[PDB]
């Protein structure tokens, strides 16, 4: 077993219908990696479709500060195994849960830092003519601080997009309308709501009235004191017209964020 041979398994850090993710130490270099382990999907399934998007995202993407690094991938015993960078801070979703429990928070500044850092990640992905298509707190990881985009199973081309929608909570209406002419801006829409989650918003609606209200450009209720200036940035990021939303480029260079 390559897995057993090359790595020692330390602890399970993730699980879902997607499979499991394990904290492992690689024997050769003593370093910690996150190994995603998944049952090999049925041929011609959504699962195989998902799986394929991730393989070829790696093939195209190089290393980047704000994208979870991919090291290798292989298969054995009808399972697919992917060796990733380990982020010792866990996910932004875990962090928000902890805040909601311990009763700390992300200061307005820390929210600006998160937007900019994930913004930098997107700028890079978009520059390689790809889109992530599932930005949300659980797909943003933390290394201790650095924020990094993970889970590339929804990644597709800007030009010839094969679109499996991400989480309905973070989804731009135009994508639901089968409009794929400006996919990068769906990532921007989705980042904005991710930040609003970090800022302590009540859980985001999955559909119904409040879902629609948001896609009219209406921000969820925040529990804290944010400047009108940062507010408008977050607001225009969920503008119903995707062309009015900042590109990742315009984002990373925006006056409010820097720095
Ligand atoms: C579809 N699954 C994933 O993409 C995925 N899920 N996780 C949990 C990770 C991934 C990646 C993107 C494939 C790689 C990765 C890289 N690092 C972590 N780090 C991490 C560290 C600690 C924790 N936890 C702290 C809070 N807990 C007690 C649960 C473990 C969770 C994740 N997680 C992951």
């Amino acid at each position: 077993s390559r897995y057993t041979t090359e790595f020692h398994e330390l602890e399970k850090i993730g699980s879902g219908e997607f499979g499991s993710v394990f904290k492992c130490v690689k024997r050769l270099d003593g370093c910690i990696y996150a190994i995603k382990r998944s049952k090999k999907p049925l041929a011609g399934s959504v699962d195989e479709q998902n799986a394929l998007r991730e393989v070829y995202a790696h093939a195209v993407l190089g290393q980047h500060s704000h994208v979870v690094r991919y090291f290798s991938a292989w298969a054995e015993d009808d399972h697919m195994l992917i060796q990733n960078e380990y982020c010792n801070g866990g996910s932004l979703a875990d962090a928000i849960s902890e805040n909601y429990r311990i009763m700390s928070y992300f200061k307005e500044a820390e929210l600006k830092d998160l937007l900019l850092q994930v913004g930098r990640g997107l700028r890079y992905i978009h520059s390689m003519s790809l889109v992530h298509m599932d930005i949300k707190p659980s797909n943003i990881f933390i290394s201790r601080v650095m924020f990094k985009i993970g889970d590339l199973g929804h990644v597709t081309r800007i030009s010839s997009p094969q679109v499996e929608e991400g989480d309905s909570r973070f989804l731009a209406n135009e994508v639901l309308q089968e409009n794929y002419t400006h996919l990068p801006k769906a990532d921007i829409f989705a980042l904005a709501l991710t930040v609003v989650c970090a800022a302590g918003a009540e859980p985001l609606p999955r559909n119904g009235d409040q879902w629609h209200e948001i896609r009219q450009g209406r921000l969820p209720r925040i529990p804290q004191v944010l400047s009108q200036e940062f507010t408008e940035l977050l607001k225009v990021m969920i503008h119903p017209d995707p062309e009015r939303r900042p590109s990742a480029m315009a984002l990373v260079k925006h006056s409010v964020l820097l720095s």
